[PDB]
């Protein structure tokens, strides 16, 4: 039983798949433990990223994590944590992720691929930490 | 261009219908302005509940629901549109949140205001800083 | 909690909608108690339609149907519900079974039973030992 | 079996409902005989919209529309069906393409011809040889 | 064309998937021979596992199967086989199926994989003898 | 941002597809350019299938193709060639294409596989000239 932080970036919202996101993850068996749309600080976002900081286009992440709300969640159940990278998708929209999958169905571009789920247990484990705080 | 208040009550949420019911609202052309699964304190569940009552307040608060704003043109009526009557099987239409998946008024899965005095007061409770 | 009698009639399974009419059904919160894909003799048929008598018999026996005992609160009202009025067109309510596939009151799909005493009845002929 | 006109307007086509509206009105048991995108002329849209009135051309030509002519059983009053009243809150039923995803009259999707002589003149206009 | 068993296991029911799994089937362009929702005998159970019968952990299978009734059909049309086999997924729900199949889409465990569907010629013949003596 | 052809074969018509397959297109976030019901001549069959001319079984491409109307569509956005063979599936419906994909879910036969999608820039421009002239 893995906890899991799961975003719905600003591209998932105006495209009206909050709904469909939750529901596929509902369906795979998975409770949500925790909901909230929010907005991001300059310093959450780059926090969020910290690791591809140094990185080529760093700037660009950011810009748009922050140009509008975003739907955080965390994402509990029986191996949560590969389920919901499952019910995703690969992180090429096109050219990784399967149809059925998040990004397979709904996605073209990597920058505007939707959604977000943590890589690891350590990931999540952080990454969960700066989103819910008193979690 | 109006703000209705939503609840996801604990019996749509342990039937897996979080989802099912934000996309509804979504594809009606709302938009979701504020979204929180959180607990109900037992004042914010009894002064919810003006309207066996007991059963209610252990009702509510019995699990963590889904609070949300609702925002768009008649966002009040339509969210009562497509929640459906309250008795999900002699009042709502199938088509209709409960018309489609109750079968009892006490677990009805769904909140919606009924009013524009209502979801400014309800607002103000279960969003104080909105 | 009630038990009424469901029965999928040939044009719903030609037109693949044996899982669509079921899934309403357990979405609804209902239960399938019973469920059995058979064929229909020929007084079962025409014992079933008390109430042109002829190319019904000619269409009921025509191939196997689904039958199904459906069970939860308020079964039989809720499965009349998700049915829609007899007449595809003129009666039944879009989001219903028949208000969203149907064009002909002959070729209606689905059946429910319409009262406690014909549930009972119909239970009887369909599902003997039951 | 009736013939009738369907336009999925350009809102439809801008909130990506053309692939639903097609499929609810395959599902009812209904078949699409002829269908086409295409740019509506000024001409066209005038005559069209006989029954503000202003807005409604700038609408109508704003961006191409689906045209499409659905043939079957009651097709007129079917199509009807499916699509709901014309007000998309106050009147269409949930389970209808306006009463699941409209909010406003101007915007309600899509058209459908009102009686066997709409649909006879409208099919003319928007399909000439056919 | 070709028949081939189909089970909905316990766990399909609970989880009201009846309708999903028989619709997934139907639109694949198959067609429903055979179908009942039945009790399994003990004696039913171990002649369908017979097979892993030495195994470990074959007793827990017996005990599962058996806990509530099961949705048993006769799945009939052109290479039914695979096509169910196809669409139910690898039988680890998370690291072997896809999303878009039935494991894929609602599980999480192995051991709750919702359905079942004969895996050759000769497993479908000799299952629906036992599932459906008089076909 | 690219233009692909499209076509719903006479199998997808009669099946009850067209909605499906279209909504599908949309829903990965393409926009429909052009689209049209018509009728197939045996001189646009060949010039569609030129290229499997020689080819064995060739004439009975034809004999399917100009049984009854096809759904032709010029699609529009990001990478759409790849996209519309990647929500298509494989060709072999059953031993190629993945469950979520338009073929993974519906078909059985590689003959009815219900759509088709230009397999290369080249083919694209092509196959647009013959099904959409003035475009």
């Amino acid at each position: 039983t893995e906890r899991t932080l799961v975003l719905i970036k600003p591209d998932g919202i105006e495209r009206q798949l909050i709904g469909e996101i939750i529901s596929r993850i509902e369906r795979k068996g998975l409770t949500i433990a925790a909901l909230q749309l929010r907005t991001v600080s300059a310093e959450l976002a780059s926090q969020h990223y910290a690791e591809h900081e140094g990185k080529p286009f760093f700037g660009s992440l950011l810009e748009f994590i922050t140009s509008g709300p975003v739907v955080a969640a965390i994402v509990e159940g029986t191996r949560a944590i590969a389920a919901v990278r499952q019910l995703a998708g690969g992180t090429n929209p096109v050219q990784a992720a399967a149809p059925g999958t998040i990004r397979g169905d709904f996605a073209l571009e990597t920058q505007f691929n939707l959604v977000h789920g943590s890589d690891s247990a350590e990931s999540a484990q952080r990454e969960i930490a700066l989103w819910f705080p008193g979690a």
